[PDB]
């Protein structure tokens, strides 16, 4: 009795899963590539840990996240594999519940982690108060496509403090602040959307995971989590928070997955 975990997002979530590669099964829950390959962490990422370490029952991961993704290239553009394109890949391959992924409302969980690159690319050129509702509305319309397919269980991760990644720290404190203030508005509007969606539909189970506060706790007291400081980079993924100047390592992702597990119990796989 598996949970079908369809995930959408950017390089904080990518694993290199191909829809034409080996598909998920009980003996191989990630499908492809091997667990711990294809990420920006030097090992598993939060999806790999949720699927194979923190899972309370069988979880099958169909991870459509793509590096660099923004929500929709008609809004903030970046790479072809935007969130809209990931939803289209889902609609093309899995939405009709094929034999390879015969999901139902009771056992499918749709996880979305998006907005890092929308904010990263547009925080200085757009007005957060009037522009982020457009991004959030487009996210909502994509979510509605899955809802129309029969999806009813949703996991949304808000945007973490990438304002304090080394990449942004080196641009100066006022840039950190400009980025952080924009991001806060985005996350407030994300929360309002998820709340409104949940109430309006009445038949969905939703989790809004506050990755922002969790990462911030670690950045504010890194040694409490076994990290020497909040700024060092190490591509072993465990010695520092940061695997490179813009992505956290596998140790951070494991800590986040462990923090998420109790919050995901209501979604059925945890």
């Amino acid at each position: 009795n598996p949970t079908y975990f369809f995930t959408f997002g950017d390089s904080y979530s990518q694993t290199g899963f191909s829809a034409s590669g080996t598909q998920p099964s009980a003996s191989n829950p990630m499908g492809n590539p091997d667990l711990g390959i294809g990420t920006t962490t030097n090992g598993p990422n939060w999806i790999g840990y949720l699927t194979t370490t923190e899972n309370a029952s069988l979880v099958l991961s169909y991870n459509l996240a793509a590096g660099g993704a923004t929500i929709d290239n008609a809004l903030v553009p970046a790479y072809p594999g935007d969130l809209a394109s990931q939803f289209r890949l889902f609609e093309d391959v899995y939405a009709d519940k094929p034999a390879s992924a015969p999901w139902s409302a009771e056992d499918a969980v749709f996880g979305v982690w998006i907005g890092i690159n929308d904010i990263g690319n547009a925080y200085y050129s757009t007005d957060a108060e009037t522009y982020t509702p457009k991004l959030i509305s487009r996210l909502e319309s994509l979510v509605e496509e899955v809802y129309k397919n029969g999806g009813r269980k949703f996991l949304f991760l808000n945007v973490p403090p990438t304002s304090r990644s080394p990449l942004f720290l080196e641009q100066g404190e006022e840039v950190v602040k400009q980025h952080a203030e924009y991001l806060s508005v985005y996350n407030e509007n994300l929360e309002g959307m998820v709340d409104d969606f949940t109430k309006k539909k009445g038949d969905v189970t939703t989790v809004l995971y506050d990755s922002w506060s969790f990462m911030t706790k670690i950045l504010d007291d890194p040694t409490a989590y076994g990290f020497p400081d909040a700024t060092c980079i190490n591509d072993d993924g465990t010695s520092c928070i940061w695997w490179d100047n813009y992505h956290p390592g596998m140790k951070y992702h494991l800590l986040q997955a462990e923090d998420m597990k109790p919050k995901l119990r209501k979604l059925g796989g945890w």
